[PDB]
Order: C-alpha cells, then sequence, then structure tokens
C-alpha cells in the first residue's frame, strides 16, 4: 500500500533538514503487512518568489489529471504546510497559499524550528496561526471523522489530535503540547489509519470536485 506526501514550505528556518526530521522523492509497515511511504519535497519561497508555486500547484493538478486521463482510454494526498515562527500568526504568502491548494490537496499545517522557541512562545504561535485559519477560512484537513463508524474513545482521540494543531513535530518524529506528557510519539497504528483517511479523503471527494470541475 503506497502513500504520497509532500512537504512545502519557506526557506526560512529550515525545508530542507525536515525531510530528516522522518524537487526530491524519498522512500520509507502495519500489523505484518509492508507499507512504503513516498514523501516528495518542493524548494522553499517571499512573496516575489512566486514561480515556485505555479509548478506545485501544476503537479498536484497533473497528477490528478493523469488519473481522470485514464478513466477515459500518483497523486499527493498529504501536504505538510511548514510555517515559519515568531512572525504574528500567518502570512499573506503562507494565507494565498493555502486557500488555493486547500481545494486540491489535504494541508495540514506544521511550525518548523519549534525546539528554538519556549513553550509560551509556541502556544501563542500555535492560538495565532489557528486564528488566521478561521479569519480566512482557510481549507485544512481537520481530520474530518465517521459520524456512525469511528465512534467514541477514538472520537475522543480525533479531539485531541486536532488540539495539537498545527503541529509542531520534533526530535524522533514526536508532535509537541501544552497543558501528561511534551513529546506525543502517535502509535504506529493511528498514523496509518490517517494515513488511510488522507489517501481515500483525496479519492473519494478532493478528486472527485476535480473531476466535477473539467465535467
Amino acid at each position: 500500500i503506497t502513500f504520497t506526501v509532500m512537504i512545502v514550505g519557506q526557506s526560512g528556518s529550515g525545508r530542507s533538514t525536515f525531510i530528516n526530521t522522518l524537487l526530491r522523492e524519498e522512500t520509507v509497515d502495519d500489523e505484518g503487512v509492508k507499507i512504503q511511504l513516498n514523501i516528495i519535497d518542493t524548494p522553499g519561497f517571499s512573496l516575489d518568489n512566486s514561480p515556485s508555486f505555479e509548478i506545485i500547484s501544476d503537479y498536484i493538478r497533473h497528477q490528478y489529471d493523469e488519473i481522470l486521463l485514464e478513466e477515459s482510454r500518483g497523486r499527493v494526498h498529504c501536504c505538510l504546510y511548514l510555517i515559519n515562527p515568531t512572525g504574528h500568526g500567518l502570512k499573506e504568502i503562507d494565507v494565498e497559499f493555502i486557500r488555493q491548494l486547500g481545494s486540491l490537496v489535504n494541508i495540514i499545517p506544521v511550525i518548523s524550528k519549534s525546539d528554538s522557541l519556549t513553550r509560551d512562545e509556541l502556544k501563542l504561535n500555535k492560538k495565532l496561526i489557528m486564528e488566521d485559519i478561521d479569519r480566512w477560512n482557510l481549507p485544512i484537513y481537520n481530520f474530518p471523522f465517521d459520524e456512525d463508524e469511528i465512534s467514541d474513545e477514538d472520537y475522543e482521540t480525533n479531539m485531541y489530535l486536532r488540539t495539537l494543531l498545527p503541529f509542531a513535530i520534533i526530535g524522533s518524529n514526536e508532535v509537541y503540547e501544552m497543558g501528561i506528557s511534551d513529546f506525543v510519539i502517535l502509535r504506529n497504528a493511528l498514523l496509518i489509519s490517517h494515513l488511510h483517511d488522507l489517501k481515500n479523503y483525496t479519492h473519494e471527494i478532493l478528486y472527485e470536485r476535480y473531476r466535477t470541475e473539467a465535467l
């Protein structure tokens, strides 16, 4: 079971060191069965450095184009948008990127250089990025769940995952919190299940909207 995850975000901190904390492609098991993850990185952008995102937008659209093509005779299931912190909430480029591409790819916001900030600094930045997501109605993957199927306790876990957003993912992968533990290392089973929901979300609805756009 192959999976496509793309890393997008500014040079600022280090978009090149982030892939290591897990254009260039890189490949990396369930409850016995083999699961090969195909992570792909893009160049870091700055509003003036605009010709670097149109090719990401093209790649995404083009992957969805070659499926729709095969259905008439490789697509990205998750976007890890690296946000540079400190700089009060979300930038105009961070905003303009995720509103367009948020309809085509499952964007999940992450925070770069997490270890170079305090807990109070991190709480703040988390609060603001989320405040700018609401204000600009930014279409982010907010862990949608099957109302009847994925029920109770697993719901409580999903409410907690959403809480960790924007993911400050550092060290041995790990996500940082604010309040039992400071670093959260996701159950191998849990990460895979979500990957299956992003794989399914980009096929069941995200490709469906793009298919009913050209048709």
